[PDB]
């Protein structure tokens, strides 16, 4: 088991064909999960499943630049379940991050941060038991 929050270095940043795989289990009564792809203090891609926002479940995605959050992108398709094992795959493509959960396509997030090779950390945080976090080039 990994300790959360967990930092995964992404050496030399991200690049198309880089596949990041996160395995874990959502805690019972979870409130949130966050994946934060970081460029220094900025968050190039924030992926934030929320389990109770006004008693609804929603994934919020955004970018943090100079400590300001941008315009949120919201997805109501919500494949996570409290208590249950999940797999998140983030595949870097030329124009977006492409996210699949449990082998099903979920969403894409267009690159707002252009310096992919400076997005050199992934923070994994929130209400999970984290089993593994890794990357490979496909
Ligand atoms: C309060 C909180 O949860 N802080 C988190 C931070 O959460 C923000 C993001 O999810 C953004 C993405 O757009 O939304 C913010 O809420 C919006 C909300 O969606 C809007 O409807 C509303 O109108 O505005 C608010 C705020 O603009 C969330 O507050 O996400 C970051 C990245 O994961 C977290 O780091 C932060 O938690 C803090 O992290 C610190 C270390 O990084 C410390 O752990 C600190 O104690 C945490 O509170
Ligand atoms: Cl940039």
């Amino acid at each position: 088991m990994l300790i959360v929050p967990y930092n995964l270095p992404l050496p030399g940043g991200v690049v198309p064909r880089m596949l990041i795989t996160i395995l874990g289990t959502v805690k019972p009564n979870a409130n949130r999960i966050a994946l934060d792809f970081q460029r220094g203090n900025d968050v190039a891609f924030h992926f934030n499943p929320r389990f109770n926002e006004n008693n609804r479940r929603v994934i919020v995605c955004n970018t943090l630049l100079d400590n300001n959050w941008g315009r949120e992108e919201r997805q109501s398709v919500f494949p996570f379940e409290s208590g249950k094992p999940f797999k998140i795959q983030v595949l870097v493509e030329p124009d977006h991050f492409k996210v699949a959960v449990n082998d099903a396509h979920l969403l894409q997030y267009n690159h707002r941060v252009k310096k992919l090779n400076e997005i050199s950390k992934l923070g994994i945080s929130g209400d999970i038991d984290l089993t593994s976090a890794s990357y490979t080039m496909i």
